[PDB]
């Protein structure tokens, strides 16, 4: 079983439902992506900035347990240092870096052993661009959270990794040296390697899943 | 004239003091500091976390602008991720991440051309070990802020830089390959360079002060 | 159809990534520098198991011989599609105490070889192609004695990150694996969070996930397989 | 009373480095490799504004050429108490393009020269030395046709790392300048976010720092000189 809150966020749910897990889809569409997991022969609103609480026995409830996490959830406007008011930034804080840590404070208590969790960040932490600023410095705080996240968890068998996607008219495209575009596939590949068998050993990691750009 | 918000914060105050710096201390012993910094020659309270523009209108209106702001201000609770209140997070957050977000809101419209900007972040997160994941994850933040800004202050000639000092009984001593503990001057060694003329060619980097530990 | 080069392919890491891409369905090159053996024994198993592989022994650090690998991979089953740079070696020495064949040695094999292997693919890997370097995770860890052989992995890291940029336009993806220890013994075992030793089959796991298709959009990445060490 | 040994200071940021360290007040040692004229000019400017120096031919790829060199500055003045390792060459060339004789000298005076320097230091170093090793900032940019010289540098700053931990006991610090590109124009100029083009004294003030008193406390470290590129 699998919670995935947060197009990307679709993908990863399809995914794992594809690969076997009940996934317990997470808004703030959903129904939609629901009827194809389960149309496709496979088998919850809340605000991860208490809902997360609740989000948690939800699904305890339903199937007994959780046994892994993606925290896809985040928002992402785009403002300089300069021009950032104090709402943009609480905010992007609060969705990105509090719901994160929120879900993986709960994951943290609940999670079943042999568990994986798997944070999303962006190769923009990396590239550090004017106006990312604010983005890359809330997804900072994720991958840090990502690593200690990870010895934290010792002796539970559990693997925390987070992944940094690219972007996801044609100039984008031939940005990557692949010189073509990232989908939503793409990235949940990536996410689907750390919560399958062949992921089991990668742990506390941060995976760039960006094509080439860095 | 430079502008210290936040031992070390008061060794930085000092050392740009001695090199000739007007400081503008910042507590949320200040005057011991300013004491001391007149006694030898040398030459205002606000929670960094509106403040933040009282204390830049407070300098400017003494001394005609600001040229130098020092990061300092900032807490260091040590919590796991499993438990951490609401209460210790949004704190560390606010303090760490808003203050300086904040004040380099100000300092991003303020600042005198040939500036320097000198943040302070921590080889913890380097060196992400358990409990320091809340601190480590602000920290981080304000390291991904400190690149992004660089490059915003565009044509406005002024750095931005990060200083993560280590540690500053016996063993903790030991712990450095330099075997010997880290000094509140060692510090303000790092941040004097950086705001000295051997420094105005560094620029978007973060200087680790630990004597090697990582 | 697809056909897959591995270096230093008769044991452990090796032995598995050339198993496993095996399994996966790739013809594999099993790679060896000295007795032939062992990488008799690696095809055997693939081939006891439906696979298909070919044993090459050739000395990386040697142009001339990297090249006939190629050469021979080509000929027998029409092109190279992936390829895997295991081979390596790593004599522990405290910078003041290397000598100049040890400096030398550790270089040739870890950098040249890996470095030939680079250029002789860059040339010849077929569109779609996938390259997987093997790192080390002391790149990061940096401990007393692993500074040659974290010297050597450090430029194949950055060999890894231009290459794959070098590439553009020809769909060919280059990372890198950077495996932990893999195999006081419970000390070594619980020296990951996940408090068990690590596996051959493991780090096959990222590889055949990089030549896999949930890696088409990975490259010039550095994935440490460690088991959350660093 | 305190000795530098500066490698490949005969130009631009080896010679700024040298006339700064002069200006410090350390003797310095301004090693070249090829003809002794330019060397012999920013010994004489060092002698003319009142510092010390002393010129040493010697090709750092060669282990007895550094021993001969590290024993000349012993012998002269009594003891080494800093080492900068700018010595280095940096002909550009995809990872597809690179013959033999060019992979091998890349990595011979980068990785090979400065091992050489730092074997020789680890040994005789004295206590409350600096150790600065140039890197590039190129190990974090890696565009095409840098990628030997990058994965060279990289391993030089592999080495400055482990080294530090492995001079534990001693209280020496082992750091590394990575400059960026110093001295279309308006292009490259404005390269920086300070948009200007940094200068050879620019990373001899990082060096100077780091030979310090300001500096004790900074090892194992990589520091960028590059104006906000990387």
């Amino acid at each position: 079983v699998a919670i995935v809150t947060g197009g990307i966020g679709a993908a990863i749910a399809a995914r794992l439902a594809s690969d076997g897990f009940t996934v317990v889809i997470n808004y703030a569409a959903a129904e939609e992506v629901a009827g194809k997991i389960e149309a496709a022969g496979g088998k919850a609103q809340a605000d991860v900035s208490a809902a997360v609480r609740r989000l948690f026995a939800t699904a305890e409830e339903a199937f007994g347990g959780v046994d892994v996490l993606v925290n896809n959830a985040g928002i992402m406007p785009l403002t300089t240092i300069a021009e950032t008011g104090d709402a943009v930034f609480d905010r992007v804080i609060a969705v990105n870096l509090k719901g994160t840590f929120n879900t993986l404070r709960e994951a943290a208590q609940r999670l079943r052993v042999g568990g994986r969790i798997i944070n999303m960040s962006t190769s923009q932490v990396g590239l550090l661009h004017p106006s990312y600023g604010i983005y890359a410095a809330a997804k900072a705080g994720v991958e840090a959270m990502t690593h200690v996240l990870s010895k934290e968890l010792r002796g539970r068998d559990i693997t925390v990794n987070a992944v940094a996607p690219g972007p996801t008219r044609d100039r984008f495209a031939k940005l990557a040296p692949l010189e073509r575009l990232g989908t939503p596939q793409d990235i949940a590949g990536a996410v689907a390697f750390l919560a399958g068998p062949d992921g089991a050993w990668v742990n506390g990691q941060v995976l760039r899943a960006n094509g080439g750009i860095i």
